[PDB]
């Protein structure tokens, strides 16, 4: 059996964010729906890089549980993920069959709107850290990865293949995403 | 006066190495064109991840000449580009006025083809270099960016921002790549 991700795809989403771990994962034999927040259509993200999804996210739900539900930064795909219904009864299902949640840059901040793993350490971007904070409802964290249980974060573009590698080894185990990793020249 | 980058988007291309450049250099105020070598249409990268094209290579050719042509890798990708009649023009060209070519992983078996820069040191992913190394055109390189002259080359996914800040720093200069850089958490 393969695991399943899913990848929720917003406009304003950093692209460098949706596809290393999107790619990292496919590498890793995992089965990856990139889903499209709005749709199927076409999804412009933040440095204009424009993305088709496999996908909707209205199709997409019907089709879990997934094993791992990934969350894409970018200030305005973030918040676009925050303002979602479908993603905040997805992740509560999620958190819910104890299933990871992976999230990075100000991708995290979406848990926060949906009030998913309060108590957790979490990182972020630094300059989302004061919106993830607001309230005290998670610990901070600088390290570029942080996983506390089911809750995953990490910084940004830059911690991105370090985030791809966390989220296959998870799900796939440590040798996996050492045998993924090398051929990525890191 | 913004410096212009042409991204050349064939199928296979490696898909990280493709978004990771392009952002990074929209970061940086260059004006990027995501040119499909086949169309307008939408490409299919090596991952699967689809990306939508800026413009066709056709048309993207006509409103040249840019400051950087970058070849993405992905092995059949680069071999796409390595057939292409347009990309040995377009290459050519920039040659020949002297400006900068960018090439990583794959890619920059496309130059090999297309005899482009000879007698230049060029790095590689190391799966591509018994073939970039045919008939002993180029010097080997294991550095992780390699640049002579006009001729940019890197190794892999996991050197693309590296890659990525090195176009940066070519054309817009050291303060640029270091403030680009920054916020990319690397």
């Amino acid at each position: 059996a393969s695991k399943r991700a899913l990848v929720i795809l917003a406009k304003g989403a950093e692209e460098m964010e949706t596809v290393i771990p999107v790619d990292v994962m496919r590498r890793a034999g995992i089965k990856v729906t990139v889903a499209g927040l709005a749709g199927k259509d076409p999804v412009q993200c933040s440095r204009d890089v424009v993305i088709c999804p496999d996908a909707s996210l209205e199709d997409a739900k019907k089709e879990g549980p997934y094993d791992v539900v990934v969350l894409p930064g970018g200030n305005l795909g973030a918040q676009n993920l925050s303002e979602s219904a479908a993603v905040k009864e997805i992740l509560k299902e999620q958190e819910n069959r104890k299933g990871l949640i992976a999230a990075i840059c100000a991708g995290p901040t979406a848990l926060l709107a949906h009030e998913i793993g309060f108590g957790s350490k979490v990182t972020t971007h630094p300059l989302a850290k004061d919106k993830m904070m607001n309230g005290g409802h998670y610990t901070y964290s600088e390290n570029r990865v942080e996983k506390d249980g089911l809750i995953l974060t990490s910084r940004g573009p830059g911690t991105s293949f370090k985030f791809a590698l966390a989220i296959v080894e998870a799900l796939n185990g440590k040798e996996v995403a050492a045998q993924v990793k090398a051929p990525l020249v890191l």
